[PDB]
């Protein structure tokens, strides 16, 4: 059995506070020994517009840096290894502005025990949807698309299959994921209630099913304090602009390849929490033995 | 808005008395102004065995005949015409023979209102799973989306519901609606059914038909068994299906579902509303933004 950590918090556009909340789930992942600990998407910051996307990304290598040493600390001082698995943001490249892209990149960060950053994931699909009884969201107006598909990491869970958010809703790349030898699978999110209370346990036990991966849900939780008063003077924005409603869906789970879930958020907490699961390999081997999936496709059909 | 009937039924190895169920079935749609009406896999027969699936299958091209004139006559008599899809069984062809493929033909048939087979479509996943290809061969193509009075229709097979990949190039080409046609078994019944359903709905934004055999079969087959020369230790006679027979929604829905106090054949009815479909697809424009330079 491998014993796996996942964070469920509600993030603001404070980078400096946020860190301090993910330094102490991460703290509290190692006193529990979990060898790794998954932390939602965009566990830097979250932003009222896409202006204040392209402000904020440019604190988060800092942001990443400090979480560099926080990890190394942590492992230093428990005698402990774990690695870290989390959304951030990241500022555009050079040669993405001489492109004329400005747009910031909604990366997955994977961060071993002697803080070595790993894989870099750029998220592929993003979330441009009309909400039903909701706001208009488009992600791609602050956020650029990746370009690459992640590969597997060789984790101390086995082998890691990396996505974010609505990528989940793209059941192709989930397929590929396994393809490329994928045994777990990993959405961290901020989910949107609406669509949360709809689809989300759902499409978590579905890519579970789907694919007889593990599945690893990091979810945001609550209503986010977006608050950020140097930023609003400098943009000289009204207080009537000011106010930020959004809430995402929390209920941050883990889900065995039969689909069953085997560790869940407490509703009664809309604070920061950590879950915890005991993986086992011979469970997963055993599933996917007994219905062999991946030994027949029709691959002379489709792709 | 267009209405739907979805059977739900329990084949025994008796063909005669499996179609009077499947005519009454379909009779019984027609009363209440279903325009097509689906029926399950193997909605023919069920078998003992690979061997049992051979001798019953050289009787399903008459069952598909007597099926073809029956659809007409009800047609006709009731005044109103009706579609159905139904899983049958076909024998190997003369030429399959002389190739070495001695195996059995899973399909799904779309029978229109005049009694004309519009489409077979031969299972392309089979059930081998702790073994469906010792008795049956894979299907060779994709199947064409039918111009179906509901809407545009995607066929697939029990099995077939587990490869996403399937769904989703049926959307791809310009699905509706999707049928799976199933005899499911308990076990994954309870864990899956109802899960993938709702998936390949909200994955495909399609309204999803799940026509489901249902409870304890009785597969005994007498003549068959005194013809065989079997002994009665290697009877096996007995199969359960899950039953649970629904119509989901474009958004995952249930919308109609089988009435669990109800033993042996049922129907369930459902209208669909394009509109909230096209609604869906307009509102989460998922086909608009796949990666496909990096998938397809």
């Amino acid at each position: 059995l491998k014993r796996v950590a996942v964070a469920q918090l509600c993030s603001s556009a404070d980078l400096t506070k946020n860190l301090k909340v993910v330094k102490e789930l991460i703290s509290e992942a190692i006193q529990k020994k979990a060898d790794v600990v998954f932390l939602p998407e965009a566990s830097d910051y979250l932003s009222q517009n896409p202006l204040h996307s392209r402000y904020l990304a440019q604190k988060s290598p800092k942001f990443i840096r400090q979480l560099q040493s926080s990890i190394t600390d942590l492992v230093r001082d428990n005698s402990r290894n774990i690695d870290v698995s989390i959304g951030v943001h990241l500022p555009p490249s050079e040669q993405d502005l001489l492109e004329g892209n400005d747009r910031v990149r909604n990366v997955l960060l994977y961060i071993d025990h002697e803080g070595k950053i790993l894989q870099e994931y750029q998220k592929l699909h993003l979330f441009d949807v009309d909400v039903p009884n909701g706001p208009i969201l488009k992600e791609s107006k602050s956020v650029q698309p990746g370009k690459a598909i992640p590969d597997i990491i060789e984790s101390p869970l086995g082998k890691l299959g990396s996505a974010i958010c609505y990528d989940i809703r793209f059941p192709e790349f989930s397929l590929k994921l396994r393809s490329m030898g994928a045994e777990i699978l990993c959405f961290p999110s901020a989910f949107t209630i609406k669509t949360g209370e709809a689809h989300w346990e759902l499409l978590g036990r579905a890519r579970a099913v789907d694919t007889q991966c593990y599945v690893l849900m990091p979810g945001q939780v609550g209503m986010h304090d977006l608050s950020d008063p140097e930023w609003e003077k400098q943009s000289h924005m009204s207080a009537l602009e000011k106010s930020s409603r959004r809430e995402s869906w929390g209920h941050s789970m883990v889900i065995d390849p039969w689909g069953k879930i085997i560790a869940h958020a407490d509703p009664s907490t809309v604070g920061p929490q950590l879950i915890l699961a005991d993986l086992d390999r011979e469970l997963l081997q055993e599933i996917r033995n007994k219905m062999p999936l991946w030994n027949q496709r029709r691959d002379d059909l489709f792709h």
